[PDB]
């Protein structure tokens, strides 16, 4: 089945951002690297941590598990690699329920993949902004459409 | 049998780098994926062809297999999956002849662990610059001990 390639990867960490020292989130959850808040090595996550850029990077990829789940049961239809990367880096942010639910998972599964990028730009508000996600979407949207 | 894990696939596809769309190194020879020359899908490696991150990596465990053969037929010790994966990375790279005069094998059949873990640093030189590498052993150096 398909997986996230490198490119794929190294896109994603610039997206989220990457912290390699523990930090508490603004919920107040222990996160360290891309987003992880499982434990890293059989311990939490806790202060003082520190991990290296490639242990982030395994550890994304165990976190990216339920999203590539999510792409190769819901999508039916052919992907190129820079197709899975964005859409990867789109589920990711908003989730497997609203991916589920989508515009773009509708107009791929029609093969209609130039409207599927451009659905992807209707992913872009988060809390009081309407469009704080519109840059990062368009970034995504590239990808796919490269 | 032992054979390279994920985590391993993950950690040296990093270390190499990979490529999707077929390009000529700097030698001249058309490559794709993680330093695959041979061809795919029936047809040599030329330009305009394009592979999947699935593809590149099935591609690159199958060229391991020539790695793999040299630990199994040179190492006479036990190894655990890290030891494995990090031995892998070395090997791929400085290649069979020179593994098989190191001091790595040589203190790794001794059972001399740490000390062939440490001896990943010597392999350190590439052209003109004496060190070039030992970021990279480093970091092998940190899976094997993992
Ligand atoms: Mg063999
Ligand atoms: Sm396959
Ligand atoms: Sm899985
Ligand atoms: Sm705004």
């Amino acid at each position: 089945m398909m997986q996230i390639s490198s490119n794929g990867i190294t896109r994603l960490k610039r997206e989220e951002g990457e912290r390699l020292k523990a930090y508490s989130d603004s919920r107040g959850i222990p996160t360290i690297g891309v987003g992880h808040t499982g434990k890293v090595d059989g311990n939490s996550v806790a202060s003082g941590m520190t991990i290296t850029a490639e242990k982030s990077s395994e550890l994304l990829k165990e976190d990216l598990q339920w999203v590539e789940d999510a792409i190769s049961s819901l999508v039916r239809v052919p992907l190129n690699q820079n197709q899975y990367d964005a859409m990867c880096s789109l589920i990711f942010n908003i989730g497997k329920s609203a991916f589920a639910g989508s515009t773009v998972l509708r107009q791929l599964n029609l093969k209609n993949y130039q409207a599927a990028a451009d659905a992807f730009l209707l992913w872009k508000k988060a809390g009081k902004d309407p469009d704080i996600l519109l840059p990062r979407r368009r970034r995504e949207r590239a990808l796919f459409l490269s």
